[PDB]
Order: structure tokens, then C-alpha cells, then sequence
């Protein structure tokens, strides 16, 4: 009967493995060059498209860290690039040397709902103007596909495949496989393992996308929650005074500065590098490899959405739902593009920002609703079960700030 009440304190902070809506791309179009597919070589490439490189500074230091160590280890990434420059044969991998700097790195509380998280979200469910996944990507039937499911998934495909969420999870699937693999083929080697995507664009060339890179620690991952520590290092042209709070755990150097078509002329903006320690785990690098399900679960949410309809009116309603024709007259969302594109960022933020918090916000919260609804048609220890959940994640914090909407109407 009464709205949640969300913790007071510092607004909360950024606790994805990689920048979301702060990321930035050195790109490559339809790559040709020697060894087209290796990644350590498709990150070379992008590194040579920028020229724009400068002397890197801490601009926003991470409070807990060893702010010089962050620094010296972005400087040793460019140094050993450079080094492989330098050689015949640019290798399949690369190995840092176990530096200070990267020893110290890889190891070897109520907050606020901040106003970022929705922003993310918000960026999550827009169309960019390229395309992440192939017009079969979603499903793993065994068989041919009926009639019906394909017209579904091929409507379905076209309204998410620009999507932002749709790239988060190509970029999450690549980086899990990427880590996950290098934890047992590299077990003792600080490798570098370049964070990348690809992508194509409207004109249909193909791209390769850098983010950034890892640093991986040692990696005997002899069972599934064992961790890895790792160091991120992520391109951005998000200043990070802006909204320092989001930045809580980085240490954020300016690296660079980049030349960029506008609603303006060409501008020349800075280009930063968002830099922290984190660490992951086998079972959590196979869920990221799991990431393309979020394309499959919120579709599914949509074929349950048809299929009622389908029911109701005794014929199938996919093209009356997709083309979007008492029968409903509009869509709450807008469109039915952006409620594919809203369930399916709502998935991958559940993906992105999993924890127990989210596990028993989602559970407690289901069963409060259902007695709510029941309440409202027809005239204590739940609550606190639900607010026990509510200390200091972000995505959290926002589904509760959702649900205290639903409250109100
Ligand atoms: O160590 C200095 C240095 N290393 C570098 C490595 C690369 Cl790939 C580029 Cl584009 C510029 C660099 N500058
Ligand atoms: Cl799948």
C-alpha cells in the first residue's frame, strides 16, 4: 500500500565489467589486411587508424588506488604494441612483461539511485546504424524452423538487431570468450587480450570494433568460482568530472585527442581512458558467453504476447502484432520496436548487472505485485524482504524506482 523506500546516501557508482554507454571505438572497415581474424591483429590495426595519441595524465584518480601504477601500465600497453611493431611476424598473442605496475594491479555500504542508470538504459534500448548479429542468429533449433516462429523471429530480428543492448551482448559474448579462453591456454601469462566487436554497417560493410583491452592475471581456475583478476582499460569521450560519483572505481587518464563531425564543423574533443581493477570467474565468463539468450528470452516474452492475442481473436496475429494493424489502438511504448528493443535492454541489463540483489528484488518484488494488482481490482515482513535487497546496485536501485512508479499508478 505504501512505496518502497530506497537508501539514502552517496549517489551509486558503475559496476559493469566494461563502459556501456561511455564506450568508445577505434574501427576498421571491411578488414583485408594479413591475418584478418586474429585479434591481437585486428587491434593493431585499429590502434594505427588514430593519430591523435598524446602524452596520457590522470585526470580523475581512483581514490583507493596506486594512481601511477594505472598510468605506467596504460604507458607499458602502448610500449609493447610498439614493440610488436617492430618485429616480422606479428605474433598470435601477446604476453606483458609482470611489471610492477601490472603485479600491484592484478593482486598478485547504502548508496543513492543516481540519475546515470537510467540514462544507460535509456541508450541501451536506442537503434544505432549498424547491425550486430546475422538474420539467424537467434534460436538453436535442431530442426527447420515452422512457418509461424520464423516470421515471428525475422520480424523480431529487425527491430533489435541495431539495437544498442544487441551490441552490449555481442561485445559481452566476445570479451567472456576471449578471457574465458585465454584462462586456461595462457594460465600464467599477464596476457593482453584486446576488447572487440563487429559489426556491419547500413551500407552492409563489414567492421571491427576496439574498445579497449584487458590485462588477465594469473588463471588457474581449477573450479567454477574461482576468480581471475583482470585491469580494463576502455576508450571513452565521456569526461569523467561530469559525474564523478559514476566513476568510484576507475582511475580515468586523458590519452588522447580525436577529430569528430558534429552539428557543428569538425571538433577536437579529448579522448580519456577509463582504467580499473575487476575480476571475474568461469561460471560468470560462460553466462557472458551465454549473453546472444537475450535475444531468445525476450523474444519468447514477445511470442507470449502474440500468442495470447492469437487466442483471443481464434487466428495468428503475428503480422497484426509486428505491423501493429476490444483490439488495442496504439502501443504504450511508442512502437512495437521499442517494446522488442525495451524487453530485450531489460534482459541484458539483467545479464550485465546480475547479482542476489537482483535475484531477490525480482522474486520479492513479483509477489508484492501480484498483491497489489489484486488489491486494486477489487476494493510488513514482504516489504522488508524486498528492501533488504535495496543497499547500493545501481540496476537495482532503478527496478525499485520502476516499481514505486507502478505504485503510484
Ligand atoms: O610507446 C609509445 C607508443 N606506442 C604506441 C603504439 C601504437 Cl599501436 C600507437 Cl598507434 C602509438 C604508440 N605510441
Ligand atoms: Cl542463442
Amino acid at each position: 500500500p505504501r512505496p518502497l523506500r530506497l537508501p539514502d546516501g552517496p549517489p551509486c557508482s558503475q559496476r559493469s565489467k566494461f563502459l556501456l554507454m561511455d564506450a568508445l571505438k577505434l574501427s576498421i572497415e571491411d578488414p583485408s589486411h594479413e591475418g584478418e581474424g586474429i585479434p591481437l591483429y585486428d587491434a593493431i590495426k585499429c590502434m594505427r587508424t588514430f593519430f591523435g595519441w598524446k602524452e596520457p595524465n590522470v585526470v580523475k584518480p581512483h581514490e583507493k588506488g596506486i594512481n601511477p601504477n594505472y598510468l605506467l601500465s596504460w604507458k607499458q600497453v602502448l610500449a609493447e604494441l610498439q614493440d610488436i611493431e617492430n618485429e616480422e611476424k606479428i605474433p598470435r598473442t601477446k604476453n606483458m612483461k609482470k611489471t610492477s605496475q601490472l603485479k600491484w594491479a592484478l593482486g598478485e555500504e547504502l548508496r543513492s539511485l543516481a540519475s546515470w542508470i537510467q540514462n544507460e538504459f535509456n541508450k541501451a534500448c536506442e537503434l544505432t546504424d549498424s547491425s550486430w548479429i546475422e538474420l539467424d542468429e537467434i534460436g538453436e533449433d535442431a530442426a527447420p524452423i515452422e512457418h509461424i516462429a520464423s516470421m515471428r523471429r525475422n520480424y523480431f530480428t529487425a527491430e533489435v538487431s541495431h539495437c544498442r543492448a544487441t551490441e552490449y551482448i555481442m561485445k559481452g559474448v566476445y570479451i567472456n570468450t576471449a578471457l574465458l579462453n585465454a584462462s586456461c591456454a595462457a594460465m600464467d601469462d599477464f596476457q593482453l587480450i584486446p576488447m572487440i566487436s563487429k559489426c556491419r554497417t547500413k551500407e552492409g560493410r563489414r567492421k571491427t570494433n576496439l574498445y579497449g583491452f584487458i590485462i588477465k592475471g594469473r588463471s588457474h581456475l581449477r573450479n567454477d568460482t574461482d576468480v581471475v583478476n583482470f585491469v580494463s582499460m576502455e576508450f571513452s569521450l565521456t569526461d569523467p568530472r561530469l559525474e564523478p560519483h559514476k566513476w568510484e572505481k576507475y582511475c580515468v587518464l586523458e590519452v588522447g585527442d580525436m577529430l569528430l563531425r558534429s552539428a557543428i564543423g569538425h571538433v577536437s574533443r579529448p579522448m580519456f581512458l577509463y582504467v580499473r581493477t575487476n575480476g571475474t570467474s568461469k561460471i560468470k565468463m560462460k553466462w557472458g558467453m551465454e549473453m546472444r539468450r537475450c535475444l531468445l528470452q525476450s523474444l519468447q516474452q514477445i511470442e507470449s504476447m502474440i500468442e495470447a492475442e492469437s487466442s483471443v481473436k481464434e487466428k495468428d496475429m503475428t503480422k497484426e502484432f509486428f505491423e501493429n494493424k476490444e483490439s488495442p489502438k496504439g502501443v504504450e511504448e511508442g512502437s512495437i520496436g521499442k517494446v522488442c528493443r525495451t524487453l530485450l535492454a531489460k534482459s541484458v541489463f539483467n545479464s550485465l548487472y546480475a547479482s542476489p540483489q537482483l535475484e531477490g528484488f525480482s522474486a520479492e518484488s513479483r509477489k508484492l505485485l501480484l498483491i497489489v494488482q489484486a488489491l486494486r481490482d477489487n476494493l510488513g515482513g514482504l516489504y522488508e524482504a524486498i528492501e533488504e535487497c535495496l543497499i547500493n546496485d545501481p540496476w537495482v536501485l532503478l527496478n525499485a524506482s520502476w516499481f514505486n512508479s507502478f505504485l503510484t499508478h
